[PDB]
């Protein structure tokens, strides 16, 4: 989504009583059932928001990048079951403590909570949108759309050919509102010299839709 600051003078407060580290991608971070307990601040990175359906299917919805706020639905609820928010896309490093710790850091520092809830609010915003759009988007075309708007992500990087961008057919299934079947097939179409050059756990677009 790009214009969002990863050192955020806030975040600076939080960091000096926070451990920052993670993982080079592939770590789900609140997707499982397990305890959240510890509260991730993106300050490198990019990563994917995903839900959890009715069927307790994994659907991203949304991306995170440097300067967002991850924690906040296994904390704020104290739901302590990872449900699901959030999966580590790309290779992303995190601000992490115990909730307790950053309850202290926001009763000192009033604004950190502030942060906290505003950034997520608006990623609350944009999947209240995705519920009535999804449930009815079809694949046609409509994974390309999605394609083109990961070249404003981070996590996309630029290549002489197109917009090697690190996903896979399961991600943008899910984002189209579809399965893995109808975009996984369409995806093997396209690298197979049809459309764009997919790569299963690659997409290069360029840029033409």
């Amino acid at each position: 989504v790009l214009g969002k600051p990863q050192t955020d003078p806030t975040l600076e407060w939080f960091l000096s009583h926070c451990h920052i580290h993670k993982y080079p991608s592939k770590s789900t971070l609140i997707h499982q059932g397990e305890k959240a307990e510890t509260l991730y601040y993106i300050v490198k990175g990019s990563v994917a928001v995903l839900i959890k359906d009715e069927e307790g299917k994994e659907m991203i919805l949304s991306y995170l990048n440097q300067g967002d706020f991850i924690g906040e639905l296994g904390l704020f609820e104290e739901g302590q079951e990872r449900s699901a928010w959030v999966r580590a896309k790309t290779a992303c490093e995190v601000a992490e403590i115990s909730y307790k710790k950053f309850r202290q850091l926001i009763q000192v520092n009033p604004d950190i909570l502030m942060r906290l809830s505003a950034q997520m609010a608006r990623r609350l915003q944009v999947l209240i949108e995705k519920v009535g759009n999804l449930a009815f988007l079809d694949v046609t075309g409509r994974i390309a759309q999605t394609l083109l708007n990961l070249a404003k992500q981070p996590d996309a990087m630029t290549h002489p050919d197109g917009m090697q961008i690190k996903i896979t057919r399961q991600e943008i299934g899910q984002i189209v509102g579809c399965s893995r079947e109808t975009v996984g097939r369409i995806l093997k179409m396209l690298e197979d010299q049809n459309l764009i050059s997919a790569h299963g756990k690659t997409i290069v677009v360029y840029g033409t839709r």
